[PDB]
C-alpha cells in the first residue's frame, strides 16, 4: 500500500476554470480533476448552465490522459449541491455522462446534499462526507421525483425499506445516519474533507486504470441492462485490440 | 423547505369504522386520510385463513378507490403480533402480495410483537415498516415444509443484502427489533407505547406530499424489481400524466369537436 | 394425439351473462369459458364498465374448477375490439389479470384489434384470427401510449424493429402481415373462427393443466422480474405442499426430515 | 384519418447545414427532417473517429432543434451506407448511446453495404428502411474484433438469439430480402424509390405525437436497458409532471415559502 | 470462404472408448462430434447418456485443437426424443452447452422432441434435415421445462409462438421451424453433415476469443449475473494479455504510473 | 428449536482426504462435508490443482444424500484463502458453488483476500473470526473479478461499498464486514468451529427441499435465466412427486392417452 506521507502530501492545483460561470474546475498534476459548483449564495443549486458547464468540464476530464479520478464538490463548507434550480432537464444528460465515465467520480460531500443534488452524489462512485453533511430528497414536497437512477440506484445502495421512506417523507439525514445506511463510503471532520478526499483519490491513482475501468462498467452492468452490457462488452473490444489475437 | 410542525404530526387520530361485514379483521379510516386494516384474530397471534385474506383484500380494494384516504396501514389487533403467519390448522396471500405492491398509495406495516413467516413476508411488501420495541421477526418455512420463494426471497434480498436474506431463509431464527433495524429490515424503531402515535405521523408526513410523485416513485422502485409488470405500473403513471397535458388531452379534443388531431401545434423538446 | 373428431365437435354453450350490461359470458360444458365484448354499435371499444364486467367475468373463471380456457373475443364479424372508449384506467388491471391468470388465454380476433385493443389481444397467451383481422396501435395519432407491456412485451413478441414501426406508425397490419412477423399464432378462414379456436382450446384441455400453470409463469418470469419469480415459486410451493416432505414438515413436536433424501 | 399519399410523397424541400463538417453532410427539410449523411464513398462510406466526432455533433443539432421531429442516418451514394469503423478510437460507442436516448425517431436509410461497425448503426436506429440492393452482416470475427453490447444483445431483441448467433459467428453476408425475412429491417423499396419511401415513413411520423413517440422510445428501450431506461422514461414523466398543476403546485409553493396544498388534488385509484 | 475448402472431404477419428450410450469423433480440422447412440428408442436419453454426453463435452471444451462441437444422433429418424421415459442431470448438460466457450452445433435429422428438443435449443446454432420434427412434450406426459427451455426458447421464436409450442404439444416440419426462426436452416436428408460441416469450417476460419466472447455476450442479455460471470471472465483473460495486465505477475511494487487513462 | 446441547454438541470428522494433495476433505456423521484449502505456507492460497480438488470434493459433497451442507475453509487459523497463486478454472468452481442445492459456509480465519474473497462471497453464509480480514487486490495487482466478484459483491453490500472495497483495494477488519453485511456473524476465534457447526446443524434441522428451492429463487433474482433454470428445475422435480405428474408417465409408458380430466384446476 502507499505510504501515509505520499497520500497526505500537499496538492498542486492547476486552474482551468476558463470561460465558466458558475463552476470552478481545476486539475492537480497527479490526476486528480476537481469539478466545483460555484454558487454558495444559492447552496450550490444547479441551473441548465451549471449543468452545460460541469458537462463540459467531465467531457474534459475525460479525455484528459493525465487524469485518472474526478471529484464533484460544492464550494464552500455549507452545501455539496442543493437541488435543481426551481435545456431544461439536461441534468439527466450529466448524470449518464458519469455514470458511463470510464474514471472513478468522487462525491466530496460538505453540508447540504439535497434534491436533484442528492442524486449527483449517488451517481458519484463513491462519497466522502463531512461531518456537518446533510442528505435527502425533496420530490414529493416541492412537485418533483426522480425514478430513474434516483430511486432505482437508490435501492441498490441503501435496500428498497430506506429507499421508500427517503423518497415518501422527504427527511433529511446527518452523516452518521447516511453512513449507517451505505450512503456515504466514509465520514470525515470537516476540517479534513479535501485531505482525506485526495486521499482516496490518490489510493485508486495507484491501481490499475484498465482495471477500474473494467470494474465500474461490471458494477453499472447489475444495474444497466444491454447499457451496462455496451460499457462492459467496449472494455472487452478495447482489450482484445490490444492483444495479439487482435 | 417547511416541514409539518410536530403539533400537527402528534394530534390525535379519529379512527371511523368501516369495518361492517368483516369477520376475522377491522376497516378504520382516520378523517385524514389514513385507512387501517387490522388483522383481528389476536387469541391466535394474528395467524390468517384464506377468510382473512379475502377480508384484507375487499379492504385494500375500498382504501384504493377511496379518494380521501392517502395512506394505508396494516396491522395486528394488540400489542403481542402483528402477524404470525399462516393458519396452520388456498394461497390467495399471493393475491394480497400483489395487491400491496402495485398500490398506488404507500402502505404501511406497523408492527408490534410478532412478524413471522407468512406474516414476515407481508411486512416486507409493505412499503415502509414501523416497529415496536417489543417487534419480532423471522421466516418459518423450512421449518414446517413450505417457502415462499417468490417476493418473500427475491425482494428481502433488496431490503437487507444477499448474505442477510439467505440466513433469514436457511436458518429461520427469530430477530428482535435491533437486529431488524440493523440489517435494514425495518425504518425505525419506537417505543411500543408510542407505536401509533409514531406510525400516524410517518403517514401525516407523507400526507403532506404529493399523491402523484409518491404513486409515480412507488412504481419506479417497484420497476428496479418487477421487470416489465414494473415498466407497466410506471407507464400507465406516465400515461396518466400525459393525458393531464394539452397534448395529452389534443385526442379527446379532436374528437370531440369532430376534426382530426393536429399535433403540428405541440413544442418539440430536447 | 387428439382425434379431429373430437376436436372439431360441435361445441354447446352455457350462458353465464345475467347482469352483465357490457359483456356476454359462457360457459362450455367441455370446460371453456368465453368472455365476448357485446357493443358492436361502437365496434366493440371498451368504457370502464367493460372493463369491470370482463374483470369480474376472469375472476369467475379462474375460481371454476370446471374450466381450463378461457376465450377472448368481440362479438360479430367486424371487431374484436376497436380500443378504449370502475375507474379510468382500469384496463390496466385486466391486463394484470390476464397475465397471472393461471389458465390459458385465447384471443379469438375477427376485424378491429386496434389500440387498447390490440394489447389486449396481445396480453391473451395465444391469439387464432380470422383473414378478415386488421391489428395495429393509434396511440401517438390519438395522443395516448401504453408503455407497459403494449410496449415490452410487444417487442418479446415481434422484435425491436417491428415494435417501433407498429407504435411509431400506427398503420394498420392485415393478417397474413400480423403471421408473417409472429403477432398472431394462425390465420383461419373467417367461418372457420370459432371451429379452429374450439380445437386448439380442446387440444390444451388434453394436457396437464399444472403443467400449464407452471409454463405459463415461466414463459412470464422471461419478462416480469421478481413479479415473475412470485408466479413461479408459487407453483413451486403449492406442489411442495402435495408432497411427503412438505407435509411432514406441516406435520410436525420438532419435524423429521431425516427420512427424506438431499438428492443431487 | 390517415396521411394522405400526396402530401407523403411530396416534393422535400433540403437545407444544406454541413458549414464545417469534413466526413459528412447535415441537411434539413422544412417540414422537419434532418438527415446525416455519411460523406466518404471513395471508402464505401466506412466512418473514422472524425466522422463519428461529426456525427455527434449533428445529432446534437438535431436533437436541440424544435423544428425536427425525426433523423434520417444515411450514407452518401448508392453503394454503401456504411462500411465500418477503420475524437478517440472508440468514439463510436458514444455514438451509439446518442442514438439509443434520442428522444425523436431516427431512421437508418440503407442503400447498398451496412456492414460490420455500420451494420450495429443501422440497427442502433429505431427504424431502418432498406433499399433492394443493400447488403447486410458483421464482420467482427474476421477482422480481430467484435460488439458484444448493444451489437449483440440488441441485435438478439431484433432477429432472436438463433439468428443473432448466426449472423456473428459466421460473419456472412445477407440480402435485402434475408434481412426482412428476419425481422432485420422494416422495409425494403426500390433503390431509386429509397429516400421517397423513408420520406414517407418520415412525414408518418411526424404526423404524430412527439411527447408520445419520444415516451414510447423510451418504453421500448426501457424493456433493454435496465435502470439506464428507467432513467429514460421516468425522466419523461418527471417533463409531464411539471406540465401539471399539482406539480405546478409544488414548486410554487417552495418559493413563495409556503407549504404546499396538496389535498386540493384527487388520490386516484 | 472458398467452397472447395468448405466442401473438402471430413477426416474423423474415434474417441469413444468407454461409451455405452454415444460415439464422440474428432475431425482432423477440429471439429468435435457427439452422437447420441441409441436409435432403437429414437435416441432418447437415459441417465447414463448424460453423463457420457458431459463427459464428452467437457473434453471437447479443454482440447484446444477443437473450436466448434457438433451434437446429433444416430440414424436418420432421430436427433434426440427427449429423456427415456421407462427410466435430473440433464440439467447440468445444459449448462456446459450454455458455458461451452466453442460454438455448439445442433445437427437435427428426424425427430427433436422433449428434452431433444430443448437440447437443439440450447445449441448456439441448429442444421435441420428437411425430414426434421420439433416439439415438446411436457404437459401431454406430466413434465415441463420452465428454465431454458420457456424463457430461452421465448428469446429465439417470440413469446407467442413460445405459448403454442408449450401449450399446445404440437409437432413441427422443417420449413414451420425454419419460418419461426426456431432453426438456422433445413438442408437435405443426405446433405445435412455435408452442410453442417461447411457451416463448422465457416466458424473455424474466423478469430476463437472473438467467438467465445460473443458467446458470452449473447448469453448476457439472458442469463443476469451468470452470463456477466462469462463476459467479465473473457475480459479478464484478455486483460492479462496485455502490459498493463502483466505489469502485476512481471512484478512478483506494481507501477501503473506509466500507463495511458483512456477515454 | 435445537437445543442448545444439541448444537454445540462435539463434532465427529471422519477423514476422506484420500488422493488430495492441497486440501483436506471429511464428512461428519450428522450431515455435513467440510472442503480445507490445506496450504498454510502460502496463505492458504489456491493453484489451480487446489481448485481441481476443491472441484472433486465438492462434487462429491453434492452427490452424498448424507450430506446436508458444506463447510469451505482453511487450514490453521492464519488464512481462510488470499487468492490465486502467484488457470482460470476458479470460474467453474464459482459456478459450482452458486448451483450447489445444498448451503455451502465460508467458515473464515484470517485472510480471506482476492480471489479467496469472492470465494467466501460466493458461498451462501459467512461465518467470521474475530481475526478475520477482507479485501480485494485486482486493481492492485493487475487484475479483476468483473462477475459475480463484482455484481453479486453489490447485491451483499450495496453499490457505493462495492465499488470502494474493488477500486480502493483496502483490508476490512471482521467488525467492518460485519457492519457492512459482507459476513453473517463475528465470533471469537476459538470458538469459530463450535459456532460454525451450530449454524450448520440448525440448518440440517430442516427441509433440504426448501432449502434448496429457496437458494435457487434468490439465485434467481441475480442469474436471470440462468436461475430461472435453478428454481424452474426444482418445480419440476417436485412436479414429478406429484400424481398428476406421474400420470402423465404412466400413461405414456403404458402407451394410452394420458387422463388428467381427473385432477383439480385450482385458482
Amino acid at each position: 500500500y502507499p505510504d501515509e506521507a505520499m497520500l497526505y502530501a500537499p496538492v498542486e492545483w492547476h486552474d482551468c476554470s476558463e470561460g465558466f460561470e458558475d463552476i470552478r474546475y481545476e486539475k492537480s498534476t497527479d490526476g486528480i480533476a476537481k469539478i466545483t459548483i460555484n454558487r454558495p449564495q444559492v447552496r450550490n443549486a444547479f441551473r441548465p448552465l451549471t449543468v452545460k458547464e460541469m458537462i463540459q468540464a467531465l467531457a474534459d476530464a475525460r479525455y484528459d490522459d493525465n487524469i485518472g479520478v474526478i471529484i464533484l464538490t460544492g464550494a464552500g463548507d455549507k452545501a455539496f449541491c442543493s437541488g435543481g434550480d426551481q435545456h431544461h432537464l439536461n441534468v439527466l444528460d450529466f448524470q449518464r455522462q458519469i455514470r458511463t465515465c470510464p474514471k472513478p467520480v468522487v462525491a466530496m460531500v460538505a453540508g447540504y446534499s439535497i434534491g436533484g443534488g442528492h442524486v449527483l452524489h449517488m451517481m458519484c462512485d463513491l462519497t466522502i462526507a463531512a461531518d456537518n453533511a446533510i442528505f435527502g430528497q425533496t420530490g414529493p414536497k416541492v412537485g418533483s421525483f426522480d425514478g430513474g437512477w434516483g430511486a432505482s440506484y437508490m435501492a441498490r445502495i441503501v435496500g428498497q425499506k430506506k429507499a421508500r421512506e427517503i423518497w415518501f417523507l422527504c427527511r433529511q439525514y446527518d452523516a452518521k445516519q447516511a453512513l449507517d445506511m451505505g450512503l456515504v463510503n466514509t465520514v470525515v471532520p470537516l476540517a479534513d474533507l479535501e485531505k482525506e478526499t485526495v486521499r482516496w483519490c490518490r489510493e485508486m491513482l495507484q491501481n490499475s486504470p484498465m482495471a477500474l475501468r473494467c470494474l465500474k462498467a461490471a458494477l453499472n452492468a447489475d444495474c444497466d441492462g444491454q447499457a451496462g452490457l455496451q460499457e462492459l462488452a467496449g472494455n472487452a473490444t478495447m482489450l482484445f485490440y490490444m492483444t495479439e489475437e487482435g
